């Protein structure tokens, strides 16, 4: 029982952990550690500039947002069979949870996830699925990107909620908090980040994956589309990337190209990204969006 999720089992989502690096590293090393995402999406998930190298620093005890695919079973959200940890010479399931994964999981959740019958015995070189806490669920019938937050000391629900642009209301109903007062340190919180709206269709492969809070960006459709989110509008801004193994992007009707707008204000209309499909070959779809 990590983060509650109530959507149909098998449903996948994009979620994240706010990861605290014990040691100094680089963004490149985080990518190798988690392998839940690509470097440019990790960079974009934190709002670093496009074309930043993997050697971008991560200071000791600094925090990096690490996106991953979440799978929901009946009741809870779990990171979808990633990340995969390889046991070193004298690891232990409890040390691994706490000192590698910030206590986002418990050793029991690890063992249960890998069918290990006595939490005390794991072999060198044994691989472990680490199921990070996540969802899935909507907030108020609005899409959100849940983020797993490890409460540092001196914090409170007021400050956190302002930090992420969330009402303190949703935080308390989503997280079981009797008396906020003083939040206990080390507590894991479900923080549903607001995200841009999109025109990405149900039928589309990336339908629940382009969930971008403010200031972040991401890539989709075999890296042929770039999507960015600003709170300025909260409408996903998509653009064609121009790798040249990439398919053409259709106009809307005729004459409106991706990102272009027709009309004036509020009643204006925009050629948006609505998804892609991959049977046979990569096809990108677009559709007119009304000003939201
Ligand atoms: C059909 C066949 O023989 N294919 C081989 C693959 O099975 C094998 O992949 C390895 O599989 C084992 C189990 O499939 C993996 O270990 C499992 O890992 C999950 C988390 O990843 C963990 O929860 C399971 O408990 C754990 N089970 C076991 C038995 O350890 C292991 O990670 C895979 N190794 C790699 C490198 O992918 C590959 C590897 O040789 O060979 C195929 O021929
Ligand atoms: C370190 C920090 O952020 N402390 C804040 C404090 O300034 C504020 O008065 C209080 C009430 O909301 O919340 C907490």
């Amino acid at each position: 029982a990590n983060f509650t999720c109530a959507v149909a089992s098998g449903t996948t989502c994009k979620s994240a952990i706010l990861y605290t690096s014990p040691n100094a590293t680089t963004y490149g090393n985080l990518v190798a550690r988690f392998n839940t995402t690509t470097l440019p999406d990790l960079l974009g998930a934190n709002g670093l500039p496009d074309g930043t190298l993997s050697s971008a620093p991560v200071a000791a005890n600094s925090t990096v947002k690490i996106p991953f695919r979440c799978r929901c079973n009946g009741d809870v959200g779990q990171s979808d069979r990633l990340p995969i940890y390889v046991v070193q010479p004298q690891d232990g399931l409890d040390a691994i949870a706490r000192n590698v994964f910030n206590a986002f999981v418990t050793y029991q959740e690890i063992a249960a996830a890998n069918n290990i019958p006595d939490p005390n015995k794991i072999n060198v070189s044994q691989t472990l699925w680490i199921p990070l806490p996540c969802s899935c669920d909507k907030e108020e019938g609005s899409n959100v990107m849940h983020l797993a937050y490890s409460v540092g000391k001196g914090e409170n629900t007021s400050a956190i909620a302002a930090k992420y642009g969330v009402t303190e209301s949703t935080l308390l109903t989503r997280n079981k908090i009797d008396d906020p007062t003083k939040l206990q340190m080390g507590q894991i919180l479900d923080v549903p980040l607001p995200v841009c709206r999109s025109s990405i269709s149900d039928t589309s492969a990336d339908h629940n994956l382009m969930l971008l809070p403010d200031g972040t960006y991401g890539f989709t459709a075999g890296n042929c589309i770039r999507c960015s989110c600003s709170s300025t509008t909260y409408q996903l801004n998509c653009t064609a990337v121009q790798n040249k193994g990439c398919p053409s992007v259709p106009l809307c009707n005729g004459t409106l190209k991706l990102g272009e707008t027709n009309g004036t204000g509020c009643g204006s209309t925009t050629c948006a990204y609505s998804g892609y499909s991959n049977s046979s070959s990569l096809i990108i779809q677009t559709s007119l969006a009304t000003n939201q």
